[PDB]
C-alpha cells in the first residue's frame, strides 16, 4: 500500500484523527482524498493553527495533528509552538516540505535545516530519512509526545513519500503517560511534613492536567493546611471556594516571600519554583523555612530556585503521600475575603463591575478562558474557579494564544459532547495577535463567547512601567480600533455594549447562540497597581 | 561576601563531589589556584582518557564526577568519549574554561564560540551562566540535571575570570530525586500480560546494573521460572551468567535475534533498549505471535523501540512492584547453558578462547573485568561468566578509546571504595591505540590495572565484517609494526610480551600481586571466527 | 543507471580529490570496499590525527583531501582537530557513515544521533542526504562550499546502504570560485588613508600564506617602506622574517601590542584578525591617536574586530589593487630588527635557544618547519627566520595534538608536489602526547618527518600562564616519568634521546640523511623564561 494509506491507518489505531491546519502546496499530497473519518480544521494563520490544536488536545488529554506549510508555516507558529511546548501539550506538529527529487539544492518553499528550527520548542524534531519510515515516524511522534512530560514534536514530512507503494509495516505500539515518585522520596518528604508545626501548601497545573483535583482536595484537608496556587499558574489546581484556599500568590521573589510568611514548610505541588515575572528582591521563602517540591518535568526540579525536590506525576504523588500523612486537628487557617463589590454607575465602566455582571448572569457549566492581563486579579477575586477543567489560560505569557485556544477548547467540548459554552476574557491588545482564529469559531460553529475588555491600550505594561518606574515608553496606546468590525470580518455575532444593562442583554443573547459572539466592553483606561 | 570559587567548592563539598578529572589549560588555572587539599585533582594527557576516566569513576561511585578541560579546543577532543558517557548514562559534570568576558566579544584566541551548542546531541544540558553570580547555582543546576533519571552527562562553559569575583554569600545547594517508579495502572497491565502467557522468556539489560537491582531481577526470572537472556551489547552485566535460567547473550541482528527468542509467546525485556542492533540481518523483530513488553528508565528508549508495549521505570522499582503482582510457576524445563568449552592449548598460533581460560583460572574471585577487544566477545561471554554485580564493565556506544582510560577510573572507584580488586582490561591491540595516554594516568595514580593485549596485527571485527557484509578490498585494516611492550614502557607500566601459556600463567600472577599498571601482550592467531 | 559509489568516486575524479585520509568502521566498509588503485587511502589509528593529517595535506596542496571516519564515535574523537581545521580555513571534506537507512528509525548501536548537529559549530556546511540518488550531488556541494572563500570544512553523514544502490547516471560535477576581490570603492578609501598617513605601519596575518600573496605583500610594504610586523599568533608566515622593514611577531596581550605599535599614525592589518589575542593584559587596542585598516579573506573576521575600518577581500586581491594606487615613498629610517642573539652552549641542562641554533646552522636550506612547543616560540622566532613561503606551518587554533599529525600531512604533500624537503618538526614533550598515534602513519607511509622533541617533563607554558597571572598551586602541571623514545620506538620510528648538543648534531643530519619519521629526544633545563 501507499505511505499514505498506511499512516492513515496507523492514526486510525492511534485514535490521533483530527488535524487542525493550515494548507500549501507541500502539503497537498497529504491531503489528498483526506477521509471521511477524519477532521480537517482549517485556520487563517498558523499561529491559530497550532493554538486551536492545543486546546483540543488539553480537552481531550491525547494528541491532535497540526499540519502546516513548510518553514514559513512553521515560522508563523513558533510563538503558539513555545507556548504548546511550556503548557506540556502532546502536539503532533507535521510540515510538509520540498519533494526529495529537488530538496538537495533547495528550491523555493524548502523548510532547509528544518528539523533545527522548531529548537528549543519541541520534545523531538526529525525528518524521516525514507519514505518507508514515515509510518515509523508517527509513531515515535506519538510515543515521545505521550510520555511524561508531555509535550509537542515536530516532523518535516518530503510531499513526495505520500504516493510510495510500501509493504504493510506494523509499527503501533503503546506508551506510558506518567511515571511515580520514588518511594524513599515520598516517605522522607511525609516525614517532613508530618514533622512540621505549619505547613503551607503551593499547588500548580500539574495538577489539573493530571486529574489530581479530588487528590489535591483530600491532600490538604489531611493537613488542615492554607493553599494558595502558584504564581501564573495556567490551569485552576484548587477549588478557590474552599476554605484552605487562600488565594494566588504574586509573582515577585519579595512578594511571594511576605505571602507565606508564619509557616516553617513550604509544600509545592505540580508547580515550578517559581513563575516569577516583575523582579523584586527579596528572599526565596521566609528565614526559618524549608521546602519541598513535586514536578512531573525533571526540567522543573533541574532549576528550581530553593528546595528538596522529586520528580512525579502529581496525582501519583498525592495518592501515596496520603498514605503515609496523618490526620491534623483544625488550626484557625483563615478564610478569604468576600468578593467585593465595584461601583457600577462609574463611567467608563470599571472591569471588576463588568466582570461581576458576567458572573451573576453565568451558568455553572462554562469553560473561562483569560487573556487579559491588566484585570487578572480582579478576575480572581470575581470567577472563583470551584470545578476541574473549568478554566483555562496560557502557561508562557506568549499573546495570541488563548482566542484560539478557546476555539480549540469548544471543540473539544463538542467531541465530548458536553457542550459547556467557552466564556473568553480577552484585553482589546492581546485580542489582535491572534484574531483571525474567531473565523475557524464561525466556521466550525463553536459555542465561545468572546469579551474584550477595552481600554485602548496595553494596560499591564502602563502597570509594569510604573512599578519599575520606566516612564515615557512608547507603543503603550491603542487608539483606532474598532473590535466589532473585527467580529464582523470573520462573521462573528459582534457588538459593543456601552451599558451594564446592554451587557447583561448581549451577553444572555451570546449564552442562548450556539455559535461565536464578539462582545466588546469600553472601560476606564485607569489602571490598579500591578 | 565571598568569591565565586569559595562557594563553589564550598557546594561541591556539600554535594560530595570532590573529585576532578582534567587536562589543564590557561583557561582552567583560576579555577584550579590553590586547588584544595580535601579534593583529588586526576590529570590525564589527552581529553578522551580525562572524560572515560571520570565515567569509570562515576559508574563506581554512582555520582559525579567533574571533569575539567581546556575551552574548545579540549571539549573537541573528548566528544566522542562524551557520547559514550550520554549513552552509559553517566552524570558526569563536564566544565571547560572559557575566554575572559573582558575580551569574549571579539574572540581572541582559545574562544570556546557558541559553546553551548559543541556538546550537542551529548548532553543533557549545556551552559554559559549568565553573570559570575550565577556560578555557583549553575553548578547546582548541573548536578541536578544530571542526577535525575535517565542520567546523563551535563556540560558548563566557564569565563576564566568569573572565579575571583566576589558575590553575594547565597545557599544555593538543593536535592534531587534520582529514581522514578513506574504507572501503577501499567504494572498492573503487565502483570496480568505475564500472568496469562504460557512461555514467557525474559531479556534483560543494564539498567538493572546501574540501579543496583541484581537481586530483584533473580527473584522475578525465579518467581517466572523463564529463560533469561542478555540483551545484545549490555555494557553491564544484569544477571548471573552461571544461573540456571540464564541462557546467554543476544546476537544484535534483527534476523538473529529474532531466531534466537523463537518458541515464546510473550517477550519480558527489562531495562533496555528494544533492541540494540548492530549488522543488519533482515527479519521479523519478534517470533510470528508474540508479543512485547518493554521497561526502560529512558524515555528516549522507549519512544524509539522497534516493537512492544512500553512503560517508563527504574529497573529496580518496577521490578519490586511487579514481584507482587505475579504467581509463582513450577519448574518448565528451561534448558541449561552448555559448560565452557575447552580450547586446544597445543595450537600456535596462541587462541584468544585458550588465553581467556587460562586468564580464568588464574583470576582470584574478587576482579573487575573490562573489555574493548571486539572479535572475541562470544568466546569471553563463553569463559568469563560474571556471576555478582558491578564487575564487568563496557561501553555501551561501540565507541573505541573508552575502555582503556575507564579502567583506570574503575580502579580510581576501588580505591575510594576501599574494596581494592584489581581491574583487569582485555583489549585488543586496535583498541588499545585510540586511547593509550590513559595508562599515564593509571601509572602516576598507582591504580592496580592490568592490561592484556590481544594482539592479531588488525582490526580483527572489521573483516569478520567485510565477510558477512561482502566488502571485500577495505584498506586499512591491518596493522603491522606496532611494539605495544614499548607503548607500556613509554607511560611507566610494567610491560611484556609473553609467546606460550605458561609465559601468560607467569606473567598474570605476577601482575596480580603488583599494585599498580601493567601490560601483558598475548600474539594471537590472525584467523578470525564467524561474527 | 551506475551504483552511487561509481558515480560518487568518478566525480571525485573530476573534482581531482582522490585521498581519502581515514580510521575504518563497519558503517565506512561499503565506501571503501574494492578502494580504486587511483586513489591513496591514508589509515590513521586515532580519528584527532586522521583529521589532522587530511588539514596538512590539504593545506600543502591547496584544495580538499576527503576524511572517512566512523559514524558519531569517529567524528567525537576528531572535533578538536576539526575546530581547528575551521579556524585554519581548510576546505576538508569530513565523511561519516552512518548506520543503515533500514534501521536509522530506531536508532539501533552506532546510530549518529542528529547527526548534523554534532559538528557544529566548526562546519560551513553538514548535511545527511535526503535518499541514495542525493549522494554525489552532496559531495559536489560538499566540494563547493568548502571551496568559496573563507574556505572551510564541511560534513556528510552517509547511510551505509547508499553506496550499492543503482541510480540514474546524473551529471553533477560544477565549478566554483575559491576567491573574491575587494570593492574598488573600499580599496580607494583605503589608499587614500594610506597615502595621507605619516608613519604608517603594517601587520600582516596568515590569509597571505594561504592566497600565495607572498611577493604581493613584500611588493606593498616597499612601496610604502613601512615597517611590517607578524600578526600575533600568525599560523603561517606572511612575510620574508630577514627583509630589513620586518620587526618580528606582535605579542599578543591588547597593553602589549599596543604598546609595540605605538608611534605610527595609520595602522594597516592584511590577512589577519584584529587582533588575536590570548592573555589578558588591559589596554588600548591601538596606540591613542591612530586609526587601524582591517583586509581578512573572511567575513566573521571583520564583523568581530575590536577596531578600525574594514573591508572583506582575498589578500592578494587586495594588494594587487591596492599597490596601483599608492605612491613610492622615501627611506624613513624603519629600524632593522636585532640579529639573532647567542645562547650559551656550555650551559647544562641544556638551554632551547641553542639547541634551536644546532638545528638551524644544521639544516640545509629547504625544509618544512612545523611547531608546538609553546614555551620557546619566541626563541623559535629568534632563529629560525623564515624566509620563503610554504615554509613553516602551526596551528591556528591554539589545539595541541594537531601539529604532530599535520606533518605527516605536511610530508605527504612534499611527496605529492614531489619537491620532497624534509619536514621538521619541533614539538613540546607535553604536546607529543595528544595525538603521538600520528607517528604510524609517518611510518607507515615513510614520510620523511623529523620531531625533536623539547623534554622539560612539564607543561612549561602553563607554568609561564601561572606566574603572569598569579594561580599559585595548579595540579597537573609536572609530567615526571614519560619515556618518549619509547612512544617513537612503538610505532616503529627511528628514535632516540640525545644528552649533548654534538650529540644533536650528530642525530639530526642522520634524521636528514633517512627518508623516514624520526625522533630526537632533547631534555632541557625545567627553567621558564617571562611569557
Ligand atoms: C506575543 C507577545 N507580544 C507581546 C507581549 C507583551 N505584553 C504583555 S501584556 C501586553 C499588553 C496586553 O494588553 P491588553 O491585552 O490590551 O490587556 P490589558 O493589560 O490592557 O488589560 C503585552 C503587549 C507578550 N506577552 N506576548
Ligand atoms: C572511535 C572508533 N573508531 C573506529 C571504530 C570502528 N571499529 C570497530 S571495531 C574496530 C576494530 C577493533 O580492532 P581490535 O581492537 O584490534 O580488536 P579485534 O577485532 O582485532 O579483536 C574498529 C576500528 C569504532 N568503533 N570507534
Ligand atoms: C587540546 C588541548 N588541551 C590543553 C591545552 C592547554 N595547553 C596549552 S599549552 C599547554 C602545555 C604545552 O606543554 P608542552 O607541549 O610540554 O610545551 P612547553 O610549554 O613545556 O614548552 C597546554 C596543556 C590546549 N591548548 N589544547
Ligand atoms: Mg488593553
Ligand atoms: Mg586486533
Ligand atoms: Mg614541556
Amino acid at each position: 500500500r501507499t505511505v499514505k494509506e498506511i499512516t492513515f491507518d496507523l492514526l486510525r489505531k492511534l485514535q490521533v484523527t483530527t488535524v487542525v491546519g493550515n494548507p500549501g502546496s507541500t502539503e497537498e499530497t497529504f491531503l489528498k482524498d483526506f477521509p471521511s473519518d477524519f477532521n480537517y480544521v482549517l485556520a487563517l494563520q498558523e499561529a491559530s493553527v497550532v493554538a486551536i490544536a492545543d486546546g483540543l488536545s488539553q480537552s481531550l488529554r491525547k494528541p491532535v495533528i497540526v499540519n502546516i506549510h513548510t518553514g514559513a508555516g512553521l515560522g508563523n507558529a513558533m510563538g503558539c509552538l513555545l507556548t504548546a511546548y511550556q503548557n506540556k501539550t502532546p502536539l503532533i506538529i507535521t510540515a510538509g516540505q520540498q519533494t526529495r527529487e529537488m530538496l538537495l539544492n533547495e528550491p523555493l518553499l524548502t523548510n532547509i535545516e528544518a528539523i533545527n528550527m522548531p529548537k528549543p520548542w519541541v520534545k523531538w524534531s526529525y525528518e524521516p530519512a525514507r519514505p518507508e519510515d514515515v509510518p515509523g515516524a508517527f509513531m515515535r511522534a506519538y510515543a515521545t509526545a505521550m510520555q511524561q512530560p508531555q509535550g509537542p514534536v515536530f516532523l518535516s514530512l518530503p510531499l513526495d513519500d505520500w504516493e510510495k507503494l510500501i509493504p504493510e509495516v506494523d509499527v503501533a505500539r503503546t506508551v506510558s503517560t506518567r511515571q511515580g515518585p520514588d518511594p524513599d522520596k515520598v516517605k522522607e518528604f511525609a516525614q517532613r511534613i508530618t514533622a512540621s508545626k505549619n505547613p503551607l501548601l503551593i499547588y500548580g497545573s500539574d495538577i489539573a492536567r493530571s486529574q489530581a483535583w479530588s487528590d489535591g482536595i483530600a491532600f490538604a484537608e489531611r493537613l488542615n493546611a492554607p493553599v494558595w496556587a502558584a504564581p501564573f499558574a495556567e490551569r485552576t489546581p484548587f477549588p478557590e471556594d474552599h476554605p484552605l484556599f487562600q488565594g494566588a500568590l504574586t509573582s515577585g521573589i519579595g512578594s511571594l516571600e511576605k505571602q507565606i510568611q508564619g509557616h516553617d514548610l513550604i509544600v509545592v505541588i505540580g508547580a515550578p519554583v517559581f513563575r516569577y515575572y516583575p523582579w523584586i528582591a527579596g528572599q526565596f521563602i521566609p528565614e526559618g523555612s524549608t521546602l519541598l517540591q513535586v514536578s512531573d518535568d525533571p526540567n522543573m526540579t533541574s532549576k528550581a530556585v530553593v528546595g528538596d525536590s522529586l520528580v512525579s506525576d502529581s496525582k501519583l504523588f498525592l495518592i501515596e503521600a496520603l498514605k503515609l500523612i496523618d490526620q491534623r486537628e483544625k488550626n484557625n487557617t483563615p478564610q478569604r475575603s468576600p468578593m467585593t463589590k465595584e461601583d457600577r454607575t462609574a463611567m467608563p465602566l470599571r472591569p471588576h463591575a463588568v466582570l461581576e455582571v458576567l458572573k451573576e448572569n453565568s451558568p455553572k457549566e462554562i469553560v473561562l478562558v483569560e487573556e487579559c492581563p491588566s484585570i487578572v486579579p480582579l478576575m480572581q477575586d470575581v470567577f472563583r474557579i470551584n470545578q476541574p477543567d473549568t478554566f483555562y489560560t496560557f502557561a508562557s505569557g506568549g499573546l495570541g494564544w488563548d482566542l484560539p485556544a478557546a476555539v480549540g477548547l469548544a471543540l473539544g467540548e463538542e467531541v465530548s459532547g458536553r457542550n459547556r459554552p467557552v466564556v473568553t476574557l480577552m484585553g482589546d491588545g492581546s485580542f489582535q495577535y491572534s484574531v483571525q482564529g474567531i473565523y475557524t469559531g464561525v466556521q466550525q460553529k463553536t459555542h465561545v463567547i468572546y469579551v474584550v475588555f477595552q481600554n485602548e491600550e496595553y494596560g499591564i505594561l502602563k502597570q509594569f512601567a510604573e512599578l519599575e518606574q520606566t516612564p515615557n515608553v512608547p507603543g503603550l496606546d491603542l487608539p483606532g480600533l474598532d473590535i466589532v468590525a473585527q467580529g464582523k470580518a470573520y462573521g462573528a455575532k459582534s457588538l459593543k455594549v456601552e451599558t451594564l444593562d446592554e451587557l447583561k442583554t448581549a451577553y444572555l443573547e451570546a449564552l442562548s447562540f450556539k455559535g461565536t459572539s464578539v462582545i466588546v466592553v469600553p472601560i476606564t483606561k485607569e489602571l490598579k497597581p500591578l
